[PDB]
């Protein structure tokens, strides 16, 4: 897994804040997932901060909002500089100990992974590098990103630090964002139009990224989504007005440590079985990655798992096909995997990445 330092600009730390990253001249956070925040509130880094007053964390406006909602990250409050998307910004890296100054230009590109998720394009004295963080980009998407181009053609990119979550031909294709939403929208409509007592439980992991499912169910069916907490979205109206803490809705994305046991007893995670003494009829819809081999005999994005239970195709990460199209297109000198998944090896991932790089 990425240990925070790119060879080309070793004095900045991205998405890793422990060990050798405690010496960084500047910090970057691609997105507000725990996987990418290791060390970010170690006492020793809070200490580092108080002594080195010229060290800052850079991220999207949305990532800043989501990080500064959580009380354990409020010590960052005055040391976070948000940079607007698609806005090449010059950063002054200064070494406190030696007085050495380096100048670097950073561009935040949308990563399509969760609210505030960005890729970081770095331009300075040691070549152009792209850190993707976690990303999901449809085929052709890189070719339509203006700031990956100079004079109509792809920039000379020395190195790409790439999300390789599904970097194996096993995961050849994954249904698109729009097919996944279409399949969930239709199942939810088919259920909740039957009677006011027919309700959906969206069984989502406790992590940013499902907001656009809630947003699109809410818009299309005129029904707000029940959630445990929405205070992270208090300064984010485009999301917030699709959510509610009011349990009087037919669409729930609430959570509870015993939600599975609750479901067995026709109880929603927020604790209701009934409305006006009438029992609810609950179905569970569990977003779950589904994939299809090269032979394109794709199946339904909805899969029924029991009397009242469904899985729905959903992915936070690019398919093998999307990774190859993205890297193929950029044709960097070097590609480095941000992760080696449990079922593959560094050797097999590099054997996939090497042919898509220059020469
Ligand atoms: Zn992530
Ligand atoms: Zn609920």
């Amino acid at each position: 897994s990425f240990e925070g330092q790119m060879a080309e600009y070793p004095t900045i730390s991205i998405d890793r804040f422990d060990r050798e990253n405690l010496r960084a001249r500047a910090y970057f956070l691609s997105h507000c997932h725990k996987d990418h925040m290791k060390g970010l509130r170690a006492p020793t880094l809070k200490r580092r901060l108080e002594c080195s007053l010229k060290v800052y964390l850079y991220c999207s406006p949305v990532t800043k909002e989501l990080l500064l909602t959580s009380p354990k990250y409020r010590f960052w409050k005055k040391r976070i500089i948000s940079i607007e998307i698609e806005t090449p910004t010059q950063i002054s890296l200064v070494d406190e100990a030696s007085g050495e100054k380096e100048e670097i230009v950073v561009t935040l590109l949308p990563a399509g992974h969760c609210p505030g998720s960005v890729m970081f394009l770095f331009q300075g004295n040691n070549g152009t590098v792209l850190y993707t963080g976690d990303f999901r980009l449809a085929q052709g998407e890189a070719a339509r990103m203006e700031l990956l181009h100079s004079g109509g053609r792809v920039k000379d990119i020395q190195s790409v630090y790439l999300d390789t979550t599904f970097c194996d031909p096993r995961f050849y294709q994954i249904p698109s964002r729009e097919e996944c939403l279409s399949g969930v929208l239709e199942l939810v409509r088919s259920w909740i139009t039957r009677s006011p007592y027919h309700v959906v439980w969206l069984n989502c992991k406790a992590a940013y990224g499902y907001e656009y499912l809630f947003t699109n169910l809410s818009e299309e069916l005129g029904v707000q989504v029940h959630v445990n907490k929405l205070d992270m979205f208090r300064n984010m109206p485009e999301i917030l007005h699709h959510l509610t803490t009011d349990r009087n809705t037919q669409i729930h994305a609430c959570r509870h440590p015993k939600a599975e046991e609750y479901f067995q007893w026709s109880k929603l995670p927020c604790g209701i079985t009934s409305r006006n003494r009438i029992p609810l009829h609950i179905i569970s819809i569990k977003p779950s990655t589904m994939w299809f081999g090269e032979r394109s005999r794709k199946t339904n994005v909805i899969v029924r798992t029991g009397e009242s239970s469904y899985r729905a195709c959903f992915s936070f990460h690019s398919s093998y096909s999307e990774i190859k199209d993205f890297l193929s297109y950029l044709c960097p000198v070097n590609a480095y995997p941000n992760v080696i998944p449990v079922g593959t090896t560094m050797d097999k991932v590099v054997e996939i990445l090497k042919p898509l790089c220059r020469s």
